[PDB]
């Protein structure tokens, strides 16, 4: 059946007039020979684009467009599956150049695209991930069915975070912790993980229910990475006393519409607050960085060498329940007396 | 000086082609005697408007744009405050009704600016109300420097959330936690807070530093509110044994561009997750729906019938705070028994 994306780019470098032709006739070439059809608008450096055809021919020149070097921050703004008729019978693919146009009506509705893209690539910045991947799958996220299903979770904490709050200006505490959530974010996607939300100085991520391994090795490489950063920082840096204490436990999440006329979310973790609170005092109790749940520790596939650490409890159920790490150079209240004096003389 | 205004709006009732003529027709003599120049786009159901001019004429016309009846949903996408030149001079007010329009190659771009609207639609759901409010006052949000601010700091959460994730299918929760959700949002919003993030069943606000009486008025109002719906829910509603604790503490957040590339956000509470759950901590222990620290007390100016409950550490720092409430009728583990027994058998 068939499908129809429409998604935004940015030009990865100048492009003149005549290499947008080009692309526009070799593109028509192309779709003329795959039955697809569409257009394809520029403005000042930004891509506007629909294609429409068979799913199977759509997906594989989508996947050729977003390898394509001469643009990036390739956005799907909608996807349509189950699509009814063509919007555009006619055209292989029409190429719209509106730098170049000069039409009396047409140069108003120029301002109003820069703007409508330039508000949307603010709002990209601050919207969960997670929203854009259930639009390039082609459901709105307002119409989804509400779904329990388990996870695992991911928190990690500054350690001492009042301390740099503290004792610097809010410039350099603001530099500390976007390089903490730099370094966290980076590492949780590229593991296949999802940030969900930062609260305060807590990262909060999910994992697929089977992926423990997972979070585990992103745990150990966000370790593995602050210790190489506090090495590495200029003399007197803040980011030499820069520590995290990560908790990994399992829960049921629920993802739907949830939330009010005002304010939306994709997704609840019920007791988050709670869960996240008992975590960090795990790893100060046990100055240990990383610390998991025994669900967590059953969940894992590979060797890993655990360690058996204390009976806790996570959940506000009087359930106890065994706490592991894993036991090696890196992970083998003391940090905080030491943050404050360095912090103290830089 | 010049201030130049951009904004969308939705049809609040069908107008026919002739009345958005005579919308144009009056703003085009309205703007002329007042020097104000832009332009007015529709396209199924939606407004497009710029305007330009002195900042003092613009804002009295925004006004009275806003109480127009005939749209809504008014959405500000950008402001330019110190405008250097006009873009449309000769405009008074030019309409362009694209729904008339049937040109070549306006088709297109009509299909495209349908779509970066509906998707904008979309992400303004999920994005933190105080973004937009930045954006009206002629800043991007990306830009801003770094500032701390005393701010007074809300949590509420439900009582034995996890008993209704347990017990009730998984639409009911949902049902359930959006009634809270959008009971306290409505509730912190008329006051004048911020709601800036949900954890888990848990909502997260902001009132102003001087604005106590606010916070415990909006607290109050969401007891009521909360009483009046358990009372008034049809027979075996689980909106019978939703209650919640609310706790209300003073501390320092931070605003700015924190973040990574990957997720955004505007504001940083540190340690807001250890706040959080000793204040949910506190209102379990003293059976009270409502407590807040001294420095939230001190902070009111209205005469509040105030009653000194215990000493507590809200902050990681071993300093002991006296915790108060409110002692009436309304605030005058308990209720998690009551919880589940009810919901098992509705
Ligand atoms: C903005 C943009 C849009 C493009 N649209 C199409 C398209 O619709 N169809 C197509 O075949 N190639 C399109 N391309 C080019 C592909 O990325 C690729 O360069 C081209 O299809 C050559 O593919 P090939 O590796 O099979 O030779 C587009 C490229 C850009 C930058
Ligand atoms: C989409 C839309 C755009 C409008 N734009 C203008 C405008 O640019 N200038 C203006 O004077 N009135 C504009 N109006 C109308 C005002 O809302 C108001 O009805 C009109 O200015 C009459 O004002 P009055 O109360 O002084 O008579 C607009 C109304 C709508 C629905
Ligand atoms: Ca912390
Ligand atoms: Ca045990
Ligand atoms: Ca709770
Ligand atoms: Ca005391």
């Amino acid at each position: 059946g068939m499908k129809r994306l429409t998604y935004i780019s940015k030009f990865s470098r100048p492009l003149s007039g005549d290499e947008i032709e080009a692309i526009g006739r070799i593109s028509s070439q192309k779709n003329q020979q795959a039955n697809v059809t569409g257009v394809l608008l520029c403005l000042d450096g930004i891509f506007f684009q629909i294609l429409e055809g068979e799913a199977e021919k759509i997906d594989r020149i989508y996947e050729r467009i977003l390898a394509d070097e001469r643009h990036t921050d390739i956005l799907c703004l909608k996807s349509e599956v189950e699509v009814q008729e063509r919007m555009f019978p006619d055209w292989s693919m029409q190429t719209i150049n509106l730098d170049e146009n000069t039409d009396f009506l047409i140069r108003p509705i120029k301002v109003l695209l820069q703007t409508l893209t330039e508000s949307h690539r603010i709002l990209e910045k601050y919207t969960q991930p997670s929203i854009f991947k259930i639009i390039s799958q082609g459901t709105n996220p307002l119409n989804i069915r509400p779904k329990a299903v388990e996870k695992i979770v991911f928190f990690s904490d500054i350690v001492s975070f009042s301390t740099f709050a503290e004792k610097l200006p809010v410039e350099e505490v603001v530099s500390v912790v976007n390089s903490y959530f730099s370094v966290c974010t980076a590492i949780i996607t590229r593991q296949g993980g999802e940030v969900t939300k930062f609260i305060g100085d807590c990262v909060m991520a999910y994992f697929d229910g089977d992926c423990a391994d997972q979070a585990i090795q992103a745990s150990l490489d966000i370790l593995m990475e602050l210790e190489i950063l506090r090495n590495s920082a200029p003399e007197g840096s803040p980011l030499r006393v820069l520590y995290s204490g990560i908790g990994l436990a399992k829960g049921k999440v629920i993802e739907g519409n949830i939330g009010s006329e005002l304010k939306r979310d994709y997704t609840i973790l019920g007791d988050a607050v709670n869960v996240a609170a008992r975590l960090e005092a795990l790893t100060r109790q046990l100055s240990q960085a990383l610390v998991f749940s025994s669900e967590v520790k059953n969940s894992a596939t590979k060797s890993w060498n655990f360690i058996w650490l204390t009976d806790s409890e996570l959940k506000g159920k009087s359930e106890s329940i065994d706490i592991y790490s894993i036991d090696n150079e890196m992970t083998r209240l003391e940090i905080a007396r030491n943050i404050g004096h360095y912090l103290e003389r830089v």
